[PDB]
């Protein structure tokens, strides 16, 4: 599991308002969260499936 996945969802400072999914590990799940629009980190991803196939192959 790289070791990005830890990460918390990052908002980040936008004011847009775009959902996302990251990869929550103690949940063991991929989870929606609300993207600003800049300054994404890599747990960030388009869909679920996305950031399950990066985070939990």
């Amino acid at each position: 599991r790289p070791a990005f996945c830890l990460e918390p969802p990052y908002a980040g400072p936008g004011a847009a308002a775009i959902i996302r999914y990251f990869y929550n590990a103690a949940a063991g799940a991929a989870q929606a969260f609300v993207y600003g629009g800049v300054a994404a980190k890599r747990n960030n991803f388009a869909s679920a499936a996305d950031a399950l196939a990066a985070c939990a192959a």
